């Protein structure tokens, strides 16, 4: 809400709960978290296939883009010549 | 449960809430990763497909270029 103004709030929040409740909000806090862990590691995993589907996808293009290049120069030395 | 029964309960009620406190922390840097994670993997997507189109058209001109270049090979 303001930065510190909120943890100030949410500070005392968590001071005038029991322990055991605390237990309890937190267990939960962990679940969260190792979902979001698991999907951090899907994620990242998909990240690195695609980069690398881009990596060779660039290169081809890179090895065609030169064989056009060289081909190109050739087809107007070898057109005026005419 | 209960493998936290002990965990968290050798611990001091203040001890915990900086616990707490610091998981909400990390909760929250990870959702900002996996934003951008999602994010990237969608963009590196687009990218995929205007590079298998840049290809395809590449692919066209190579054709082309070739059949010139094999023109003037036989005009030799």
């Amino acid at each position: 809400d303001f930065s510190e103004t909120y943890e100030r709030y949410h500070t005392e929040s968590l001071q005038n709960m029991s322990k055991q409740e605390l237990i309890k909000e937190y267990l939960e806090l962990e679940k969260s978290l190792s979902r979001m862990e698991d999907e951090n590691n899907r994620l990242r995993l998909e990240s690195k296939r695609l980069d690398a589907r881009v990596r060779e996808l660039e290169l081809e293009l890179d090895r065609l883009r030169a064989e056009n290049l060289q081909l190109l120069t050739e087809n107007e030395l070898h057109r005026q010549q005419e």
